[PDB]
């Protein structure tokens, strides 16, 4: 998160840290959302040969009670999710067992309705990610108040789609999710309505973000069937 605060310590208690293993590289890091006691929601670009989830933190270096770190048995990645034009950026990662209920962790429900948000209200996105180009992701939760835009300000980005994706953050401020913000929520009045999906490499805003309201069938159908 480029330009944000600190979050109050467990104040979004259904965020999740996953950290994600490949045979050919170290660790890479990506947020999500608890959305049953079972089911973390994500990017697809966060795939990997193994996932561990890390939800109740706050400080990622400082381990204490709040804290449950917990295997992901199977990854249900789109399976239209495509590499070059990061059409469908969006993955479901199932848990071997159910998360605990805490103070500090809890789910965040779809509600019934699915309307399409249309742009010009704020929203707000928490992460991990890097605090700018230069810098590395953050120890603590971050969070920042950011315009949702009309899709043509997100013209320069070649395959972005207005029926697919939100357009987010206005260009005359830095404030911007960024890289390790990855499959974090984007939520709206309390509601989730985008998923981090990608932006610029120089962080200039707006970035891209996946639009839940068109993959809700999918999400159903995945959660019906496991
Ligand atoms: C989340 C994000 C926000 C803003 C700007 C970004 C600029 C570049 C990449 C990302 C995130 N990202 C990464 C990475 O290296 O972090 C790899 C990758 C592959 C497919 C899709 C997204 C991807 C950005
Ligand atoms: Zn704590």
């Amino acid at each position: 998160i480029i330009g944000g605060t600190e979050s109050k310590p467990h104040s979004r208690p259904y965020m999740a840290y996953l950290e994600i293993v490949t045979s050919n590289g170290p660790s890479k890091f990506c947020g999500g959302f608890l959305i049953r006691r079972n089911f973390v929601l994500t990017a697809a670009h966060c795939a990997g040969r193994s996932i561990t989830v890390t939800l109740g933190a706050h400080n990622i270096t400082e381990e204490e009670d709040t804290w449950q770190k917990l295997e992901v048995i199977k990854q249900f990645r789109h399976p239209k999710y495509n590499t070059s034009t990061l059409h469908h950026d969006i993955m479901l990662l199932k848990l071997k067992e159910k998360a605990s209920l805490t103070l500090a962790v809890g789910t965040l429900p779809f509600p019934s309705q699915k309307n399409f948000v249309p742009p010009g209200r704020m929203c707000r996105v928490a992460g991990w990610g890097r605090t700018g180009v230069l810098k590395p992701g953050s120890d603590t939760l971050q969070e920042v108040k950011l315009r949702l835009m009309d899709p043509q300000a997100c013209s320069h980005f070649r395959d972005f789609d207005h029926n697919l994706q939100l357009c987010v953050g206005n260009p005359r401020k830095t404030k911007s999710a960024f890289k390790g913000d990855s499959g974090g929520p984007l939520l709206c009045a309390g509601v989730a309505q985008g998923i981090v999906s990608y932006g610029r490499s120089d962080a200039k805003p707006p970035a891209v973000f996946t639009r839940i309201s068109h993959y809700r069938p999918w999400i159903n159908q995945i959660l019906q069937a496991n």
